[PDB]
């Protein structure tokens, strides 16, 4: 029956693809991608799968030509060291994600999720196009609600969680924890604590 | 101290835009129409920018998709492109001039419906303008997707975007949409 595929299809079309990227800089015409994580959640931000957490090999030239902040940032992170000794091609990494997201999402219906992802999509559109061809053109920006919280709910902004990490996969988990804080505190309450709300 | 409160009050103004390309192939597509507008933090419009139509080389206009051909052909917009005398470089200045007197430099974000795609062409074709803007954005298409999943009943009350033929009136729908999500999806305080 289609009514079952509809319920199943309409439920997967509400899932999100959560990514966290690290790059050599902000200039898309010269900078590249060096670390990418992926992860799938449902409409209520519950982990349905954990994608890989990869480090992409990039030539020593670009890393040696990175900005002070960038060359300093990724140095203490040790990520710069791993990039050189990495053996993961971009498309080899691009495909590894594409297979993961294909076995978990319908093609062209799920949106990109994550914190400040208008830049991640900007890079994935250029460098991982087959990946983006699977995803909806829209994004779920955890920072968009951070701004709307900053102006509309400054009181509860002070209680927002604090930073914490080691892998982009963890920066995803914090970004959901960030977004989950917004649903508990600034959106309309659906649940009293002991009835539910009208 | 009181000035730092008003300084914060200005740091929370938004910069609203909406563009119309010949296509989404950023490496081979250009901007064709643009409007701009400013609001305070609580979505009240403070100043409306211009609404300009950018002349673009003719071979590309008949090389854009049948969607872009028929739709912009039906909008009357592609006709105004040839009859436009505004280039990209002067258009950027007019928009850069407008916003500089209303918003603090680099403290205000882009806002609108899927502006992540409007910013992609602004990061490339209007960098002097984008320098005045914060790197963060405010996409109403993000809380729309959040409204579907979490508040689907109230999501059905969503108004129809009035199919505006001018990008400045398109924004009026986006704000009216965003104001909706605030009223019926965000927690009220008293
Ligand atoms: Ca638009």
């Amino acid at each position: 029956e289609g009514g079952a595929a509809m319920a199943a299809g309409e439920s997967m079309a509400q899932r999100m693809v959560w990514v966290d990227l690290e790059m050599t800089g902000l200039d898309i015409e010269k900078d590249q991608i060096i670390e990418m994580a992926c992860l799938i959640t449902d409409s209520d931000l519950n982990i349905l799968a954990e994608g890989p957490n990869l480090i992409i090999k990039q030539p020593d030239e670009l890393l040696d030509s990175m900005s002070d902040w960038c060359k300093e940032h990724h140095g203490k992170s040790g990520l710069t060291k791993a990039v050189k000794e990495s053996t993961i091609t971009l498309q080899q990494a691009e495909y590894e994600f594409l297979s993961f997201v294909r076995q978990q999402t319908p093609p062209g219906l799920c949106p990109l999720a994550g914190n400040s992802v208008h830049e991640d999509k900007k890079f994935l559109d250029k460098y991982m196009p087959q990946f983006m061809k699977h995803l909806h053109y829209r994004i779920i920006d955890v920072s968009t609600v951070k701004e709307l919280c900053r102006r509309w709910y400054p009181e509860e902004y002070e209680f927002a969680p604090k930073k914490a990490s080691h892998r982009a996969l963890d920066d995803i988990s914090e970004s959901i924890k960030e977004l989950q804080f917004y649903r508990n505190n600034i959106f309309k309450k659906k649940i009293d604590e002991r009835k539910i709300i009208e």
